[PDB]
């Protein structure tokens, strides 16, 4: 049956992504980009992400 399977990596750098709890986002470090999950599902794609304000930047270091 068809169903719902996405490889979790950033769509730009392909790499691993931090998970925000408290905002329910996806994280790539290297790019500053905040991904949304809407609806319990990862937004993989650029146009969905959000650059990283520096007040954010301070918790992953
Ligand atoms: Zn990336």
């Amino acid at each position: 049956d068809a169903k719902f399977l996405e490889i979790l990596v950033c769509p730009l750098c392909k790499g691993p992504l931090v998970f925000d709890k408290s905002k329910d986002e996806l994280i790539c470090k290297g790019d500053r980009l905040a991904f949304p999950i809407k609806d319990g599902i990862p937004m993989m794609l650029e146009s969905e992400a959000r650059e990283l304000a520096p007040e954010e930047e301070v918790k992953l270091e």
